[PDB]
């Protein structure tokens, strides 16, 4: 039967593209500008001058999601404000404009909210908010720690696993599948390996224009697929199961964990994992648990429980990676 | 240097998609519906009924592209009414909704019109009109003529030359190149070569799905590239060189010419042209000039001048194919 | 850390006339029981009795008294049925078993294990497992078995690609013991089966039968090295077993045909080349549709959705269960319905 | 068209403290001859006397009267030398043989064959061949073995790639009987020997010894299925045997490893990959390191094809002196 | 060990290159023109017309080799007259000029006479006459039966085995070896496969140009090796052993036998015989003994005895192919 | 139509091959003004006929009156002899005392020197014999030999540029010459590690036989085309802007760049170029970046009748990116 999806209609790319955001706002109604914490306020303020629209700027933690009376919602910052804007957008049925400030994740253009253990927004229904436009100011994005930008490559790497898991789940459990969305996800995976050596450093914006487009493409894949399955499988379960067991997320980064998870899940899938390490090193991502200061026993506890995080999502983890099996995996792949 | 690009906002795709047309049409506006002159007339009438708005049906060959008066332009039919709708949309700066009832080439989702029309109406400027929406009803597309459906796969075969030529122009001339766009174009090519055997008869809706998917993918690639580069190279130059030299563009089938050009330019590029020809025969596409009823002296004129249709764009053709080299190429690839 | 014991068949004798050398593996003293079949296989048991100066009991498998003690040696002679029953009796009393296959239906001719149904039926005795100390495969006799059941020997071999792939997965996921030795042996039988299927499939010459028999014995040695049926049985055998316990009588289906069908299906689920395995099965004349095999769609779905529950300790591609919807899609895509 | 018979070891008891299960593979009655070494291996023999309800007769290979009758079962307990003696005795008197390797120096711990040299001395009797009815490899014990000899185990395994290549050649050229089952089993032992060499070379932990012993047993199983030593012995072993009849100064596995390197060169394959692996283990990779006189190695290589004329290898008619001289140069063995 | 060898000094290629032969024959001195039979005279007679020098024409079977008084000798025709001219050249230390009318053999530029069971020419010593120049008129050569030009390619297919046989002989027997000679030989093998598909029809005078230059380079290769080892091994032994046992050479042709030999010898070497059989079919060469009209007992006899034809040359046949093994090879490679 | 080519009649090759020189000749002997004069003398002893030894500087070429031209020394005495050999109908023997250049065995003179005596036309003088003493070619400056492998590496480009020129512009092409040229290329790469050292004897033989192959290929082909394409247009472009660079090191640099332009595996060529100890950067090669950019943007104009992947020219902006993306900068 009939599939339908949305794509960001307008995408502005380049240095000081933040200046151009008025081009993509209709000259109509009031504008909620959701922002991050804490250094994203310059930009969110920066924006508000350029618009003849009256626009209130609430930080994501202070947003009254049910409060109507806004005709458009911008979101600016990282994952948190962007999700929050998506939720606002969905509840009120209003256009959403994404203005990412960092590229470490693939939600940038996904209509879906990030995975949440407590299910922060389950109350609001099946949220689907494909941004009507994306302002990708490469200068803002660029001048960010090289850690968090090289990690965004790491996130791309996991798409080889996520597609496999999703295919498996389709064949074993009948989960809805889209051949195209999977190809689209791998298009973005194939970009990350083909331009691996090329952009590892990030001296120029030309390097992150490739990154961010590739992440944006993953977002649209999820949109076609109907969920994050094309871009997030066992390798992200690994990440999610770690970052739930750290005190502060501050002491660990998603895209590294994803990249580490990818090495592990490649081994479990019985595909070439040696190579994915070879790319990970070349990018400068940690290819060892110790290198990421991840405790051996923390990994084993995550690995052996990750199949329970998302019970309606089947991966190569199947029923449970056993402890003894996870120990050995870490060894053969050399994380430990 | 800051670049901005557009792609379709909404894509509704599958058996019966025409019935969901109003979902993408603003509640206010008077609508111009451009269609063809026979089989396509009923589909336009069907859409006129669905809309709750002021609208007007008119054959592509009765439109006065100068007269003003419509807020929204729909193109419904084969490549020709969609093309004319795009010109109208460009001229009067109005939104465009593409409703392909066939799948002849990559025109169904792109912002560009044929080469002939780009020339004919170049008084108005460089025609370009990204559709806000694409309604791709695969049940309606199934009933389209099978020669044209096959020709659509032909259009897709060219993308391997288009990308190589583009990469060549990037490395040798500094032409702007988009990694993402190119990969996305190559994905559509791999889909085409991968499913050609299976889909070529177009007896099932599932055959159409695969073709239309890949074609839309190419339209979008052109959107992201900001040019036809990812989907048009030296193989298209050949096809255009033939298209301008006929009295009417309907003496010729675009995809068929592109398929012939692709065999030729693969040879010039030094890759495996025999593979391409083999796929082209499997599909039922003409693989000699005689099979396509194209005259050899005309083919030679086209080939020797093809580099002058777009002399700002470098391709393997460089500053031109010599006539004996042209002749020899047609001979080696067994086109004559 | 743990001490491991493995049993492998000691003496393997095969070729034309091999029945005549049976006495070379029968100890001088002792009381011998000979379990054989109901009709045709009896003459071959009689023959074996003459070579031992008739000092043994002969019985057909359906008339064995499993609690009867005092025998020193049990010999199975016939098709899979009496070899199964010989293994059961052999296990109950902890006596040496000698396999004298008269047919080459499946790898049972050389493994320690018996049919899934029989293993359940007599579970009160333990996990039935009798590794034959000796195998005597007369290829001229085996040449005379039914063509359908000989082709089914090949079908049983086709499943080894799936079983090894399921075993590897189980190793990586559950840390279950794995032996490259067992696996490479079992995959060699697989290799030889597909490689020679076109040539041997009619089994009109002793050489054709020789190929099949050696591949089945190789599997038997593989299971011995492994300490389990893992190298020769996986998710494809689960499908077979799930059909086998649900049928009114054994002979309504043939094990090796079911293995072949399940091999196509599980190959689809593993995402490997099922098209290639299906072609090989059509070359042999093995059923490649539920219709041909005389299996009701509903029985096959119930079987596909529950097969993972038959041996829960045994991880396969089936995970924690193939859904009905997914089972139906696969049947469709592999053209078994 | 002939009937064929194959013997494979029936029971394989493998692991730490496996020696204690010995009574499980020994029959209820019958005289038991235990043959063992003369230094360290006696205590291991001694325990078997205990564990075995029955009186048995512990005796060194040094002192075995071969023609002396009197036993229903022969155990060989120790390294290669008592196990060979046990198989000869067993072959002579037609009695079941149990292999209880205390070391793992070569694939003789699970094969039915004895050293080439020994096969000659007792050729009077026929081809000495005793397939062990059972194998009891206690990896705790085996770990106490000379590292040098354990390392030589991996040496003996390095030859299998050649033995199988010679076997495949003989099959295609001479029509000699071939078993893919035996071939792939022997190559698995090889694939594993190389894959784990660096990891297991030191033999400090049971893990190490277990992978070596498994790979040797596999080889034994391969020889049983094939009904010959073809899976585990080709031109590399021919080279080794030719040295072994001209000198216990040298070690079997070391010789096989050197031969392997040379026969890899002759076969046109990757001798460097093999030599790399041999040095990684710490096996002699030169005539100098090995203490083999060049003229003796040359005599060996030029005559090696005459030891078993019935079995074709890459040596064919005979390697010429110049070629053998060249060979040793190219592989930097001299 | 200082090495020396000769290479044809002057080579002349094209349509009517026979008209240019007086170009490569010094002005003074008497010229022997050794011709084949029977219709070969027309070419020798024409060369005599163009020659200012006094010159006798003699059928190769009427040549008195020991008769001096000729300053230069021309071989014109097949392998026999050319070999006869090589012997003359060597006996008298006189210039040899080669004029091949066929391209069915690698003798054209070879210093050495072909294999002979009877040892026709052994009395004259180690014959080595690299022609000083070659006159390769592609018109006359293209004028050969289509069947026999195809065989010429077959001859080139054997070189992959000859080199392996040679390497094996160098390694096991210390036979003299030349890496460069082996490579030049393979150069011509790769050209055979590289251009197999296209040139195999021989419509074009340019198809034959490629063939003959391949055959010539094999010639030179033998010169560098100091013998024919690098262009003849076990595959040629099969051919020769068949040629020795047939009643009439016409009954079978040489190149087809080499190609068949090559398939068998590849199997024995344990390399990809399928690849070679595929290329042989594409060329149009026989790939079964039935297709070549060859008794199976004949082929078995040839195979089992071929190791004794040239006992100073070692090959994969080594000590001898057993009858059972030779039957199996024939089955396993589907020649029977 | 019909064409004829020449290749060397006799080739003497190995340790002490220089003593067999009387074998090949039935005299002018052009040498240098360097350590090469040593061997120019070591020969005239063993020749019955009179020999005027006279180095390329003092060589006068209008003047006839010699029966045979012998080139002994580097690439330049060899090329002068070819020149001198072309003007008069006199045979050329080539006695290379070094292995830096493609044309030790080639009938064509360097591009630089072809443009000097263009009064007589394209010079083509295939040496009737080649004496290649491997023992002396060791004592030749060591890096100059190292380069030779480098000069070899450019053939993969030269062959592809040539095919392109054939298929696009209709230039004459020889399958055989191309495959022969390519075999030389595979010899260079295939042994670069095992011969990297230049310690063993064969380490000179492998290079020299590969180079000779090319000369022969050029002869067969009737042009430098199988051995000189766009990678060489780079080298020739650098060479006319100076004498502080080795020809073959440039060719190797050009090969990396042109491999990148062509879309093939320039990294693989980069790996191999390192092993030999060739410059894999303009810095490493002591090359002013401005120079290299002008070389790269101008090189298509050197031989306008010779099409390559350069087409009608590399843009200044693309040249810099190219340099940067292949890490030459
Ligand atoms: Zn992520
Ligand atoms: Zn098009
Ligand atoms: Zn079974
Ligand atoms: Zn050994
Ligand atoms: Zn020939
Ligand atoms: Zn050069």
């Amino acid at each position: 039967k009939v599939e339908r999806f949305e794509v960001p209609r307008t995408i502005i790319f380049g240095p000081g593209a933040l200046e151009k955001t008025p081009e993509v706002i209709p000259p109509s109604g009031r504008v909620l500008i959701i922002t991050g914490k804490s250094s994203t306020r310059k930009y969110a303020e920066r924006v508000a001058e350029l618009l003849k629209q009256n626009c209130e700027i609430i930080s994501y933690d202070q947003v009254e999601l049910e409060k109507p009376g806004f005709d458009l919602v911008i979101g600016i910052g990282g994952g948190r404000p962007l999700d929050m804007a998506k939720v606002y957008s969905y509840i009120h049925k209003k256009p959403f404009v994404a203005i990412p400030t960092s590229a470490s994740h693939d939600g940038i253009a996904s209509p879906y909210v990030s995975f949440s253990l407590t299910q922060r927004f389950s109350k609001y229904g099946k949220i689907s908010s494909s941004p009507v436009a994306i302002i990708a100011d490469t200068s803002i994005i660029l001048s960010a720690p090289s850690r968090l930008l090289k990690a965004g490559i790491g996130d791309l790497l996991g798409k080889i696993i996520a597609v496999r898991d999703w295919q498996l789940a389709h064949r074993l459990k009948g989960e809805e599948y889209s051949e195209y969305a999977a190809h689209l996800s791998l298009t973005s995976y194939k970009i990350a390996v083909g331009n691996a050596q090329k952009i590892k450093n990030f001296i120029r914006e030309e390097d992150v224009r490739v990154l961010v487009k590739a992440l944006i493409g993953c977002g649209v894949a999820m949109g076609i697929a109907g969920s994050s399955r094309p871009c997030s499988g066992s390798e992200h379960l690994f990440a999610h199961a770690i970052e739930v067991r750290v005190e502060k997320e501050d002491e660990v980064v998603h895209g590294e964990l994803v990249a580490l998870g990818t090495i592990i899940m490649a081994y479990l899938h019985g595909i070439n994992w040696r190579r994915i390490k070879r790319i990970a090193d070349i990018i400068g991502l940690p290819t060892s648990l110790r290198q990421a200061n991840i405790d051996v026993d923390l990994a084993l506890e995550a690995l052996t429980t990750a199949h329970t995080l998302r019970p309606d999502r089947y991966t190569i983890l199947g029923d449970g990676l056993s402890r003894e099996a996870a120990k050995r995996a870490l060894e053969d792949v050399e994380l430990i």
